[PDB]
């Protein structure tokens, strides 16, 4: 009975019979609106009227954007709100909206859900033990868990409970955790150790009011010093912790030293404030610093991620009281039986075809099928699934290396490349770059790139650049290796993959041979140099060059899927036909940061189709769209809209239909799900992953699916997918269904589960 899987959905109760929804208003003041800025607008009106108000003000419509007040408010001020900056007029076609939590699947299930949001973490914000770092974030404890040299782990648990698969209304819970420093910035710290920091994010323990705020200024004045003015006289900023303190106020926040550090921020509704720095502490970003002896720490067995909940819930939410003091959350989780999901069979080279075998229970037949993708594929009898020769190359590199390691480097590495892909018989010329000359950032780096590229010193199609590093953290995204990639793809005509010189500048030492100096591999600490050339020849070469090795038999329910993200105004449109046959990637500039036009996204891909709807031999009749984030309603108009115009050319079938899903890698409501081993003294509990397939559904436009699973996984509990529907007509169970099987062409690293449907997970490496 290993199907029985547990959720951390638990049932809510108490809401039978609460209709409190109770009316509506509309906007007037979008009469120049941007399709994007409009909704930046509504956001930061909401939240001033939901916590200047203090009462539930909830807002998630269709088209023109709406708004759900309370009748109980005394006076609203409805014409006359941004009467400062742009003056909307909030017309009352308030006809009473009065919202059951038991309701069938009804469009205002969406304010249902909003006000249940808001009102079940006011018996949150105001407990004690339990701080918010901002709105609609975890709820974390005051008390750490772990002490950790320098650095403290804090607990916690992200609630936020949307609708049921039993009818009604329920609550989902994972744990999570966030890490910050021991010892606050302190009363000493100077002018210049202040600056060194500005937009890292602290915790101010405020008094008992602790959140977080990111740093945007040093201010002008000291803890003492008076800045601002409660009665024109100025006071102190410690005079003004004493005036907002309460009762029994503690030391700290009446006793700061006037001779430290005072630091700036914006609210939530975008009020200039201050903090002083004793009493600020900084969050340890340990993907900035690679502390990989603190992200040890952040990973959590099964059996307790579910212990830590349950905890949570029965010690915190149980008596919960609110107006309507009824809503006892249930306290044991929701379970099903379910079918889990095979595995797609897939198609490698000669025709050789890999299937899950349905003998060996699921388990032991999932590590076979995994490990063969890797085996098959580098097998030579059957290997990869598009064998051909490869167009001409170029390997280019740094002059300072290529008179050092290079050649040994390039030698390994084109041997590695034919052991691997055989049949394209690798030989790249070998150019190089003047690295030292001009600069050494990234300007004159590439003006080195540019001036070898102008030359036309790269003959051929298809390059490889080996680049330097020039800034540490991920979050700083090497502006140098996009930059290459746009310059050498737009003004020549080339399609570019990129490697790095340290990794490789690791995997080499000088052994002296033979009376000359030579370059040999090294196997020591540092990095595996034969896995790294095994693992970028795949990876640069072989999908850089369009030879996918494995590629899904069977169709999917779409015809076509096509994925989409938006970060840092780039685009990226990623498109999967056949079973993987057919896969494009393009990349085009956008107008908003990560927003696209309307009119751009009917073009980019009504442009990018029709180049392959030849190969397509089939009529294609149910197209999909996957978004990276929320799909904003520009971006869904092109989309029906590219298609519906299709309709007519004769490109579809006329009856086509497009569907827009969002897929969610940072969930807004996170969820895990178990199933059960019998207890070993180990494991308590008897608490493992779900099995790879797993999946649920709980709305008709919200579900989970397991990527990452039982059988595959490495340590850790699984994170099941959130994908969320946003327009057309597709069966949500089979939205899940084939992203599971797009999430089984796991080309970057065949014997490894991938979390990302191809689609969207091209569109992560594709802007690095």
């Amino acid at each position: 009975s290993h199907m029985t899987l547990e959720t951390t959905l638990f049932p809510l109760e108490g809401l039978e019979g609460l209709t409190a929804s109770y009316q509506l208003y509309a906007v007037k003041g979008l009469s120049g609106l941007d399709e994007t800025e409009y909704h930046k607008n509504v956001n930061l009106l909401v939240r001033r009227l939901s916590f200047s108000m203090k009462a539930p003000f909830v807002a998630l419509s269709r088209d023109g954007e709406q708004f759900i007040a309370v009748p109980n408010y005394v006076t609203e001020f409805p014409v006359d709100h941004r009467v400062v900056r742009a003056m909307v007029k909030l017309v009352p076609t308030g006809e009473p909206l009065n919202l059951r939590f038991d309701a069938a699947d009804d469009e205002y299930d969406g304010l249902r859900l909003r006000y249940l949001d808001f009102v079940l973490q006011q018996p949150l914000f105001a407990n004690h033990h339990l701080w918010q770092p901002g709105s609609g974030q975890p709820f974390f404890h005051k008390k750490p868990l772990k002490r950790l040299d320098d650095v403290d782990l804090y607990d916690g648990v992200s609630v936020r409970a949307a609708k049921h698969p039993e009818g009604g209304f329920g609550i989902v819970c994972d744990a999570r955790s966030k890490f910050i420093t021991h010892t606050p910035i302190g009363a000493r710290a100077d002018r210049k150790r202040l600056g060194k920091l500005i937009n890292r994010s602290c915790l101010y323990k405020m008094g008992d009011h602790w959140y977080q705020f990111r740093i945007d200024a040093v201010s002008d004045w000291k803890v003492g010093e008076p800045s601002l003015f409660e009665g024109n006289v100025p006071i102190s900023l410690a005079q003004q912790l004493v005036r907002t303190a309460g009762n029994a106020a503690p030391k700290s926040i009446i006793d700061l030293d006037p001779e430290g550090g005072a630091l700036e921020y914006f609210t939530s509704t975008n009020e200039r404030r201050m903090a002083p720095a004793e009493l600020c502490f900084l969050i340890e970003d340990t993907h900035g610093r690679r502390a990989a002896k603190l992200q040890r720490q952040t990973i959590l067995s099964p059996s307790e991620r579910r212990a830590r909940v349950n905890g949570f819930i029965r010690r915190y939410l149980s008596e919960l009281n609110i107006g309507g003091a009824k809503l006892s959350a249930g306290a044991r989780a929701h379970a099903f039986f379910t079918e889990t999901h095979m595995p797609p069979a897939l198609s490698f080279g000669n025709g050789t075809v890999l299937a899950p075998d349905t003998s060996k229970d699921r388990f032991q037949a999932m590590q076979e099928y995994s490990s063969m993708r890797r085996t098959m594929m580098l097998d030579k009898k059957v290997g990869f699934f598009h064998q051909d020769v490869f167009p001409p190359q170029t390997l280019l590199l740094p002059e300072s290396v290529k008179k050092s390691w290079g050649p040994a480097f390039a030698s390994d590495f084109v041997g590695t490349v034919q052991e691997l892909y055989p049949a394209g018989g690798y030989r790249p010329e070998i150019i190089e770059y003047r690295d030292k000359a001009y600069g050494g950032g990234v300007p004159g780096q590439m003006k080195a790139l540019l001036e070898v590229a102008e030359r036309g010193e790269i003959k051929s199609g298809d390059v490889l650049v080996m680049l330097h590093r020039i800034n540490g953290a991920p979050r700083a995204q090497d502006k140098l290796a996009a930059m290459v990639c746009n310059e050498f793809e737009k003004r020549f005509g080339k399609r570019v993959q990129v490697i790095h010189s340290d990794s490789p500048g690791r995997g080499y030492k000088r052994i002296f041979k033979n009376d000359k100096p030579t370059y040999v591999q090294q196997r020591g600490r540092g990095v595996n140099i034969k896995g790294y050339l095994k693992g970028a020849a795949l990876n640069k070469v072989c999908l850089g060059n369009s030879r996918w090795p494995f590629v899904l038999r069977d169709p999917l329910n779409a015809d076509v899927t096509i994925g989409i993200d938006v970060k840092n105004n780039m685009a990226v449109f990623t498109m999967v036909a056949e079973g993987g046959r057919i896969v494009r990637v393009q990349r085009s500039r956008s107008r908003q940061r990560e927003q696209l036009l309307e009119s751009q996204v009917t073009q980019v891909i009504t442009e990018m189709l029709s180049k392959e709807l030849p190969e397509i031999k089939k009529q294609v009749q149910r197209v999909v769209i996957h978004r990276d984030g929320r799909a904003w309603p520009a971006e869904i108009a092109g989309a029906r809209k590219t298609f519906a115009d299709m309709a007519e050319s004769g490109l579809i079938a006329v009856d086509a239909d497009v569907s827009v899903f969002e897929v969610l890698k940072s969930s807004p409501a996170p969820l895990r799900l178990f199933s059960f081993e019998e207890p070993t003294q180990e494991n308590p509990k008897g608490v493992i992953n779900p099995v790879l397939g797993s999946w649920l559904k709980l709305s008709e436009n919200d579900g989970y699916i397991c990527t990452t699973g039982a059988p595959l996984l490495l340590q850790g509990t699984a994170d099941p997918l959130h994908v969320r529907k946003a327009f057309g007509p597709m069966a949500i169970e089979d939205a899940l269904k084939d992203v599971f099987d797009l999430s089984c062409l796991t080309w970057p690293k065949p014997d490894s589960c991938m979390r990302l449907p191809l689609t969207i997970k091209l569109c992560d490496i594709a802007l690095f």
